[PDB]
DNA sequence: CAATCGTAGGAGACCTTTGGTCTCCCTGCAGAT
DNA sequence: ATCTGCAGGGTCTGGTTCCAGACCTACGATTG
């Protein structure tokens, strides 16, 4: 049936899967806000949650995240960060009425052939074009390696298969 | 005029007073979760949900809370946990109706007198005790300090003041 | 269960398989074209 | 604007133009 894919993060977006083969990939909502005297781009609150509430996905579709893991050499605002993303989308999802299936990357990765890519986000974009030829224009430029990363998500939880 | 106060972390609370003068103060729901080995607690996303979508307050009550701000000294996990309770709470407010209005520990605190204690948590529990006093019996250990300070966060939206 | 103290910390999936091995980002800021 | 590269970082309020002073939290463990 219906699948979601949630790459969190500041430059990620929400994949959905409807059963009749269509996808969409919305990037997610953010806002500029100021914190110790400099602008931090954070996720847009509402805007997530009026966008979940508009899908046509039914409560008790799955919601596949990426699970939050930053690396123990990255900085302690990188860690606030990917906590911050990780529960702001859990709560949006739970509260809208869908499954939340935490997904290490790794696994996602492995399913579809892509670790120790020497271009890994290059790699997500054409394997996301082939999965979604529709959305090809979607993936055309570099920084759209965060919806290639969410549709692959989705992917992996509806079972789909590379040619 | 209702007023939310929340306390987000791990061992705080939520604080609803109502405009008959009543109050309710609820401890975080949290589970235990298995991550690196190791058992850690974490906040119930579900039940922070349902706990909200069983309060009397309106839509459009405001919600006070907490914000976050760890110290540079503490450690990575202790800034994601920070960052993950704070976006959970965040969503789930917003996601059940409420405005949620973003207030800094130093904020109330100076508004009551609280700054520079020797004692600080002895203190917002007497504090809160004095402003509540039918939450005497659920201020009276020392971990209700949380209770306390969720109560003091409401106190301080409503614009109460100490006798 | 409740209180207290002290430092500030990866986490996850699959193999080699009851421990070992290998993998994975993210943010924040500056720069160039 | 899009991309690229590199290191891994506090933040907030009241008082102004930067200063001065203030604030936790988590994750372990132990003792009763
Ligand atoms: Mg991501
Ligand atoms: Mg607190």
């Amino acid at each position: 049936g219906w699948v979601i894919g949630v790459n969190p993060d500041i430059g990620g977006a929400i994949a959905v899967l409807s059963p009749d083969g269509s996808s969409q990939v919305f990037d997610n909502p953010f806002v500029h806000i100021v914190v110790s005297e400099v602008i931090r781009k954070r996720l847009d609150t509402k805007s997530i949650i009026q966008l979940l509430r508009g899908l046509d996905a039914p409560p008790g579709t799955t919601a596949y995240i990426e699970k939050s893991s930053p690396f123990p050499t990255d900085g302690k605002q990188g860690w606030w960060s990917t906590g911050f993303s990780y529960g702001l989308w859990i709560a949006s999802l739970v509260a809208s009425g869908f499954s939340v299936v935490p997904i290490a990357s790794q696994t996602w990765k492995a399913y579809f052939g892509l670790m120790r890519s020497e271009t890994p986000k290059d790699d997500s974009r054409q394997a996301a074009s082939i999965l979604f030829p529709d959305k090809d224009q979607s993936l055309k430029l570099k920084k759209h390696h965060g919806r290639a990363e969410a549709l692959l998500l989705a992917a992996y939880g509806k079972g789909l298969v590379l040619p």
